[PDB]
C-alpha cells in the first residue's frame, strides 16, 4: 500500500477567521508571515479564492529550494476548508499524488486548524511526508504569532 494519510490539528492563538481568509483568498500573505519557508504565491489562472485557481509556490524546506503548482480542487466556505492538489513540482519526484486539505475550526470558544495530506508514493521506500508537515506547522505558527502586539 503506497497510500497514506496524515492529520495534525493544532490550536491556534489567532482569529480564524483570518487563517481562512489567508489560506482561501490571500495566500500570498504566507510570503510576509512566513518568509523563511515561502518566498513566492503566484496566481496562475482563475482568481484568488476559487475552485480551479491554480497557484504556484517557490518554498524552501531544509535550506532547499523547491517549487510547486497546486490546483484548488475544493472549497467549503461552511467548515473553512480549501483542498489544494499538487499538480507538478519537486514533490511529484517522489508522490504520484498529493493534496493537501486545509479546514479551520472556529467555533467561538476556541480556534484551530488541521492540516490533512492524501498522497500515493511512487515507490514502498518512499518516506512519509513529516518533513512537510512539521514545515506546514511552522507557517501555521508563524501566521498566527505575525506581528503581535
Ligand atoms: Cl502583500
Ligand atoms: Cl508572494
Ligand atoms: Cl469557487
Amino acid at each position: 500500500d503506497l497510500s497514506g494519510k496524515m492529520v495534525k490539528q493544532v490550536e491556534i492563538l489567532s482569529d480564524g477567521i483570518v487563517f481562512y481568509e489567508i489560506f482561501r483568498y490571500r495566500l500570498y500573505l504566507i510570503s510576509e508571515m512566513s518568509p523563511v519557508n515561502i518566498q513566492g504565491v503566484d496566481l496562475l489562472e482563475g482568481n484568488w479564492g476559487t475552485v480551479g485557481s491554480v497557484i504556484f509556490f517557490k518554498y524552501t524546506i531544509d535550506g532547499k529550494e523547491k517549487t510547486a503548482k497546486d490546483i484548488v480542487e475544493a472549497i467549503d466556505e461552511e467548515t473553512k476548508s480549501v483542498t489544494f492538489k499538487i499538480v507538478e513540482g519537486d514533490l511529484m519526484e517522489l508522490y504520484k499524488t498529493f493534496i493537501i486539505i486545509v479546514q479551520v475550526d472556529t467555533k467561538g470558544e476556541h480556534n484551530s486548524v488541521t492540516w490533512t495530506f492524501h498522497y500515493e508514493k511512487l515507490k514502498e521506500d518512499v518516506e512519509e511526508p513529516n518533513t512537510l508537515m512539521n514545515f506546514c506547522i511552522e507557517i501555521t505558527k508563524d501566521i498566527e504569532t505575525y506581528h503581535l502586539k
